[PDB]
């Protein structure tokens, strides 16, 4: 009950620490509190510090390395075929590890090799197909012992399983009780894809956007009910709704609550009543399109009207 079961057989469990602006010292907490399933990205800038703390937890017997669940990611200006494996022997030589249990494309849109950040200018022609059959490769290595993608639309997820040889494990996209993704819950399902849910408490985007998912009405008339914070309901909901969910803090109090998603449960009557909140994308990837110089012309675009 505490994990959901992927179509390679792995066990992925069901909340994952999210690592965007974590630092070595939360990290290594978040473990100690409880945490196994990680999500990494090279593009964090992290992976290193992430590898030392893996090093002396697994070092010292806190945890067997069969008992983390380590996710990473393939950053855009690293789509290429011969680029691929290159980028994930540096997460693993920076992660401390032979092998991460999930690889996943970060997204669909890909940049020139010599960028890192986004910009119109770099942005280059994707070739996921390509992009995919190097995945393919790492899987059937070991490096990789799921592969997967993330940010991709109902329509893109279906183009790439139309080709794929390994099916993809997983599609990590944004998913909140403001973006409730119920299209792309049925499509995964119907395929054997997980999905699996970021910025779960409304993301750290600047400007408190993130008050629209913790102090939603709904949510917190349903926190208010039931005894909980309203992460713990943000993050209950999205399990109930049947995806893994992967909140971030850098607070040793916030991430022993959320963990605290278990041994109860937001009754039917309360969690049919999320279907009124309404719905705002909020990590929209403005970067990964341009008008002139994008492969992508719009959002609407990247994200095939998911947005
Ligand atoms: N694949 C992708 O393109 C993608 C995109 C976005 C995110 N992700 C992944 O998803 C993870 C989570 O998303 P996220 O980092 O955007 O943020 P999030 O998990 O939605 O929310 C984090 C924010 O909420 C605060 N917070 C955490 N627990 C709280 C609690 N119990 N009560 C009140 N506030 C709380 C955090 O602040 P404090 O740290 O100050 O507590 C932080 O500002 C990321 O770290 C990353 O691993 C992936």
């Amino acid at each position: 009950i505490r994990f959901f079961e992927l179509n390679t057989g792995a066990k992925l469990p069901c909340v994952g620490l999210g690592t965007y602006a974590m630092v070595a010292t939360a990290i290594e907490q978040a473990i100690k509190i409880g945490y196994r399933h990680i999500d990494c990205a090279s593009i964090y800038g992290n992976e290193k510090e992430i590898g030392g703390v893996l090093k002396k937890l697994i070092g010292d017997g806190f945890v067997k390395r069969e008992e983390l669940f380590i996710t990473s990611k393939l950053w855009s200006n690293d789509h290429l075929p011969e680029d691929v494996p290159k980028a994930l022997e540096k997460t693993l030589q920076d992660l401390q590890i032979d092998y991460v249990d999930l690889y996943l494309i970060h997204w669909p849109a890909s940049l020139k090799k010599e960028s890192l950040m986004p910009t119109p200018e770099m942005l280059t022609k994707p070739d996921i197909t390509s992009t995919w059959k190097a995945m393919e490769a790492l899987y059937d290595s070991g490096k990789a012992r799921a592969i997967g993608v993330s940010n991709f639309s109902s329509k893109k997820l279906t183009d790439l399983l139309n080709v794929a040889r390994v099916t993809p494990a997983v599609n990590q996209v944004e998913c909140h009780p403001v973006w409730q993704q119920q299209g792309l819950h049925e499509l995964c399902k119907s395929k054997g894809v997980h999905l699996s849910g970021y910025s779960p408490l409304g993301s750290q985007s600047k400007g408190e956007v993130r008050l629209k998912v913790l102090q939603n009405p709904i949510v917190t008339e349903v926190a208010e009910k039931l005894g909980k914070t309203t992460a713990q309901v943000a993050l209950r909901w999205g399990l109930q709704t049947g995806h893994s969910v992967l909140p971030k803090s850098s607070s040793g109090a916030r991430l022993k609550e959320n963990l605290d998603v278990f041994d109860w449960s937001i009754p039917e009557d309360l969690f049919t009543k999320f279907s009124n909140i309404p719905q705002e994308k909020f990590c929209r990837a403005t970067e990964f399109a341009h008008e002139t110089h994008g492969f992508y012309k719009t959002i609407e675009e990247l994200w095939d009207g998911e947005i």
